């Protein structure tokens, strides 16, 4: 059975389990089940399933080198699919809530969930809660007796919390830290002192890298009972590095990729986001450029957003990006090599994770 | 040491642990730690701590009859305090998110969190996420090696998910079920066919009773290693019954308790909530009363809200409430007695839970 068809089939299985349980145990009526079914589909499906399929790919790597009964290979692959769905649903939680937080319009060429006519924010906040609750219901049902259950739950928990901390870093990235105060409405930074590579790295490490790269790799290790084939400090290091590169790419696309192919009108500039473009631009700009950036960034006025795009175009940020890309290629190659000392197989899965990221 | 001082001290301990960990492990800066400290205080403190203190009270009941070393009594009480905080923080998550969902103004005489000037919805949604994440970080830290950890995490998980399902039942309670549809904006019911005692019971069972009464009782059993002193079907039954009565009281207060003592301008009528008052009124009204109710319910216009209050006043809902109260007293007394077959002690804690509810 091909990996993706397996993964998509387990989606159906898991959906039926969750909805059946709501009927048999939570007194749900068919109409509200249908609402939840549709919500699950609309929020969990239609992506590339990069995160969930990474769990499956890591598990298949180990299966190719490890002795097991056929029934055991099937159980491992079924666990890797369930685990991959837990990550997809965790992502779905964060996208639903983030889209509401940010007042986003579209995602992936379709309206954000909360904008659907029969949803609204009042329902969608809670729908997003349920999405994450489902990840736990999946875990406790399908992995009840599994030896990795504790480690899996503890890992998921930490990754979720890292993610929420990252969200906080992201939403507060255009404030001056010394001005944060629940009692006082927050002004936009005027000095941009906090738009540094290190501050940037912190936002991205927490907001994206733990759930997008660390969790799918480590979950693949856990459902394979293979966390001893690796040095976990190396898996963290490579996860954080690849994940940073992924976000840098997303940041550049927000600005320069056409909306119909982006899936989204990009608003990082209007939103005054600490993007890789802003940070890199400030890291090379002269006094005049810095002042022009300050007078135009974080404003909805299209003339001003086009002044910022003009500044980024003239500043030859392609050069800084090629240089960044080259260094990331060095370091990820170095880490893959360190990963071979303990597991060729696992190192190869990380290679494939890297190729899928670097090429897209 | 008195129970409450113990409980409040462990709040400080737990806060310091969470914030210290954010500094040492999540790269937080002091300003954002301060923001989180303030958020935690503002959202978790200032109530009566009924839920968390119930965990402590149940544990103290068992301590009085069970042989242990002093260090063991201290550890049990410290676990009951930590567990009680997990429930308080779970409540805080749900109040923050609910207040945003419902567009609420105040809670407990103070603005809802999201309305604070330096918070806003964008931050508050995520602050509420973090509140719940903290419950897990507490559990995994303080109970890492405890024999009840699995059962505690599995119980908490189920109670959380019940709660979210209850929220969904609540927010959709004024829609016609057969009209729920993410694609179509939802009209208010015109027939009120779904304003029944059984539908009401379902909303309340899930939205409030699992986290308010079932979880504090069962958590007290778990940190005491005493879940064998009880018949768990009886603990569920009594939890759901008491919790229903609690909500009935809250529903009546929303309408009739003065705002400065309610802590809140009540808006159940404008919000077209399936309240105990609406359901009970519809259960005794004549044709003319039903039609007048329909023409005025779920409208912001103060003249119409006062027409609904007029209808409830004239309908002698005090009588139906005394009758309800009397039956709840019967059944809760019957359940407490069934609870004595296996645990006098546990039955007495449920008695105290009931007195604190019935009198307030
Ligand atoms: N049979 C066996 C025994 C002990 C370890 C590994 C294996 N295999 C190597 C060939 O392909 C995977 C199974
Ligand atoms: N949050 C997380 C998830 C998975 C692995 C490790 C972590 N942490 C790294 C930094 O904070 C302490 C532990
Ligand atoms: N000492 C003892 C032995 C076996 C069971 C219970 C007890 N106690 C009864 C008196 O108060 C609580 C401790
Ligand atoms: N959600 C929950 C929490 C604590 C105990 C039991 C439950 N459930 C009762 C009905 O649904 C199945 C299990
Ligand atoms: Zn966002
Ligand atoms: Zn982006
Ligand atoms: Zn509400
Ligand atoms: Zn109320």
């Amino acid at each position: 059975m091909a990996s993706m068809e397996r993964f998509l089939s387990v989606y159906d299985e898991v959906q039926a389990f969750l909805l059946d349980q709501l009927q048999s145990k939570y007194e749900i009526d068919p109409n509200r089940a249908r609402y939840l079914r549709i919500m699950m589909d609309t929020t969990c499906l239609g992506g590339k399933y990069f995160r969930g399929m990474t769990v499956v790919n890591v598990a298949e790597g180990f299966l190719a080198v490890t002795q097991h009964d056929e029934a055991t290979k099937e159980r491992i692959l079924h666990d890797a699919c369930v685990g991959g769905w837990m990550i997809e649903f965790l992502q779905a939680h964060y996208l639903v809530e983030d889209d509401i937080m940010d007042g986003s319009v579209m995602r992936r060429g379709k309206p954000c969930w909360y904008r659907f006519p029969g949803v609204t924010t009042q329902c969608a906040i809670n729908d997003g809660i349920i999405l994450k609750s489902w990840t736990q219901i999946m875990a406790w049902h399908y992995f009840a007796d599994r030896p990795f259950l504790k480690d899996l739950l503890c890992l998921f928990q930490k990754v979720d919390y890292a993610t929420a901390v990252g969200q906080m870093y992201d939403v507060t990235s255009m404030c001056d830290s010394n001005k944060l105060d629940p009692e006082v409405a927050q002004p936009m930074t005027t000095d941009f002192a906090e738009f540094t590579p290190a501050i940037y790295k912190r936002i991205v490490k927490y907001k994206t890298t733990f759930y997008t790269y660390l969790l799918p790799l480590v979950m693949g290790l856990l459902v394979s009972e293979a966390a001893a084939s690796v040095e976990m400090n190396l898996v963290e290091r490579v996860a954080h590095l690849i994940g940073e590169y992924f976000q840098v790419q997303d940041d550049v696309m927000d600005c320069f990729t056409p909306p119909e192919q982006l899936g989204k009108v990009g608003t990082d500039i209007e939103d005054a986001k600490c993007s890789w473009l802003a940070v890199t631009f400030l890291g090379k700009a002269n006094a005049a450029q810095v002042a022009e950036f300050k007078a135009n960034y974080g404003e909805k006025d299209p003339a001003k957003v086009a002044v910022v795009k003009r500044l980024y175009s003239k500043a030859n940020l392609q050069a800084d990006f090629a240089a960044y890309e080259a260094e990331v290629v060095r370091e990820v190659e170095s880490l893959i090599e360190q990963l071979k000392v303990k597991s060729p197989t696992f190192a190869e899965s990380v290679a494939v994770v890297w190729e899928k990221t670097h090429k897209r």
